[PDB]
């Protein structure tokens, strides 16, 4: 697949640098381009050194054999800030269980009874239409002219 070859052309004194500098990403296992080939000017051709100015503290080779160059091979991020927490919210009530709406159907008529009656009930009001007639002595005995 990614086969370390394909066509060389010339550039031996180059193969130097390149092995050297190489080696740097090797031994320390450093993934700088840019400090290697400057461990390098102050290595003057040391290889521990340039190892030490990267390392400059300790150092195995087990660490991470040369796998990949690309995209860090990254088989795991990690846990990021944390969780999203959306709110609890679920307890009030839709309806709220409110019955007592008819017990104002009942009682809103209660009302228009107690306006539309006549505090009396007996309606003693015949009686007296009655006497009243008679008053005037209701029919007629001895009809006049008219």
């Amino acid at each position: 697949m990614t086969v370390e070859q394909n066509v060389l052309q010339q550039s031996a004194a180059q193969k130097h640098q390149q092995t050297f500098l190489n080696q740097l990403r090797e031994i320390t296992g450093i993934n700088d381009t840019q400090i290697l080939q400057q461990a390098l000017k102050d290595s003057n051709g040391n290889l521990e050194l340039a190892v030490a100015f990267l390392t400059a503290k300790n150092a195995k080779t087990p660490q991470q054999e040369e796998t990949t160059y690309y995209q860090t091979a990254l088989p795991g991020n990690d846990r990021y800030i944390s969780v999203g927490s959306q709110a609890d919210t679920n307890v009030i009530d839709l309806t709220g269980d409110d019955k007592d709406d008819l017990q104002r159907a009942i009682a809103l008529s209660l009302a228009e009874s107690n306006r539309a009656f006549r505090e009396t009930g007996i309606t003693d009001e015949e009686q007296a239409i009655s006497r009243v007639l008679e008053a005037s002595i209701a029919e007629n005995k001895a009809c006049l002219k008219r």
